[PDB]
């Protein structure tokens, strides 16, 4: 399970989860509301598959971390255009996550 040197990406993670333009990266990508997403996104990542991840110990370093979250943010602005709403939202949390992995790194 997760080290208890990585406590404080879980603590990030769970801050990306509770900020208000979380809602689209919460859970994956869902086919049921999205078509043609896998059709593009060959890596979808988001913040649940994270903390499942981060808590089972599938994240040995906190840089396996940050990549996932990057991918989260990487693969929105691939599909989604930057005025959509979750365009926007992407970019709000890309910036909230730096400005939290700043303090660290
Ligand atoms: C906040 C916002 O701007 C939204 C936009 C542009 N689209 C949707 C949306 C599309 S499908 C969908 N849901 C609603 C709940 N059950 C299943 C289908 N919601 C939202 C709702 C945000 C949510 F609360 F769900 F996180
Ligand atoms: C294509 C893409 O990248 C998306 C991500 C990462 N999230 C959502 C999304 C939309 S509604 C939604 N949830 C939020 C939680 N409650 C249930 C509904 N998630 C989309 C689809 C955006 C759409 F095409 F619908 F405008």
């Amino acid at each position: 399970s997760m080290h208890s040197d990585l406590t404080f990406c879980e603590i990030i993670l769970m801050e990306m989860e509770s900020h208000d333009a979380a809602w689209p990266f919460l859970e994956p990508v869902n086919p049921r509301l999205v078509s043609g997403y896998r059709r593009i996104i060959k890596n979808p990542m988001d913040f649940s598959t994270m903390r499942h991840r981060l808590s089972r110990g599938g994240y040995t370093s906190s840089e396996e971390f940050a990549a996932d979250a990057l991918l989260v943010f990487d693969n929105c602005q691939t599909f989604n255009e930057d005025d959509s709403e979750v365009g926007k939202a992407g970019h709000i949390m890309r910036r909230f996550f730096e400005s939290r992995w700043e303090e660290f790194y």
